[PDB]
């Protein structure tokens, strides 16, 4: 895909009609994803890992395609799923997210953070752990309960929120645009033959949540880490688990 360098740390791959992964390196790359929908509207799954270049973001697209009103889903607690939360809150964007995230994030989320500074203590680390100390951790605003899932439309389009079985983490949900064909799968997916961070999942049941996820019909799923959206992603992840 062409790829829009935003800055040194932040790439957008514009990967279908209106529909661009943002990748944010800090310093590992994580994904997140804008749809945009009709003239008004713009959902944002996912955020960067920070506040900064979410706002980044934001300005970049509102200045692209006109002022948006924004929508944020939260697929996780962590860092990676939404460290940006804070930009959204001073403009007023909702965030939505499960109960399961909340909790979480009260009751893990700075022991995570710990985790996260303890890899970054390594020589060329510095600026990303002096950030990653100092980022706002803030939770979703608009919450639902996390089996039930969630479904909700922006502009007359419809949007699917789904939670698939423990994966990656207890609260791993997956966005789905009917309309588009387009999966945001997250961290329960994964590019490569490795798991990743292991700290918070469950290997007894992430198999066979992510096998449910062959019923979605999809043109493009997007992982949490890793620049590779074709639908393959699934079978990759599969393939990959226990
Ligand atoms: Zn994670
Ligand atoms: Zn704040
Ligand atoms: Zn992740």
């Amino acid at each position: 895909y062409p790829v829009i360098r935003l800055n040194d740390e932040l790439e957008v791959r514009e990967i279908l009609p209106n529909a661009f992964v943002i990748t944010h390196k800090f310093p590992w790359g994580g994904n997140s994803l804008v749809v945009l929908i009709g003239e008004k509207y713009a959902v944002f799954v996912d955020t960067p890992y920070t506040p900064e270049a979410t706002e980044n973001v934001l300005d970049w697209i509102n200045k692209q395609y006109g002022n948006r009103q924004f929508i944020e889903i939260n697929t996780g607690y962590h860092v990676d799923n939404l460290g940006g939360n804070d930009a959204l809150l001073h403009r007023n964007i909702p965030i939505i997210g499960s109960d399961k995230t909340v909790s979480l994030l009260r009751e893990r989320g700075e022991a995570t953070r710990q985790l996260t500074m303890g890899w970054l203590e390594g020589p060329g680390n510095e600026k990303f752990l002096k950030r990653h100390e100092t980022i706002p951790y803030v939770g979703p605003s608009q919450i639902f309960q996390l089996t039930e899932g969630y479904h909700f439309t922006v502009g007359d389009e419809p949007i699917e929120v789904f939670f698939p079985g423990e994966t990656h983490a207890p609260d791993n949900i997956v966005v789905y645009f009917p309309e588009r064909k387009i999966l945001f799968g997250g961290c329960m997916l994964r590019v490569g033959n490795g798991t990743g961070n292991r700290a918070d999942a469950n290997m007894d049941t992430w198999k066979s949540s992510v096998e449910r996820l062959r019923d979605f019909d999809c043109v493009a799923v997007i992982p949490g880490h890793g620049i590779r959206f074709d639908p393959g992603v699934i079978e990759n992840t599969i393939s990959v688990l226990p």
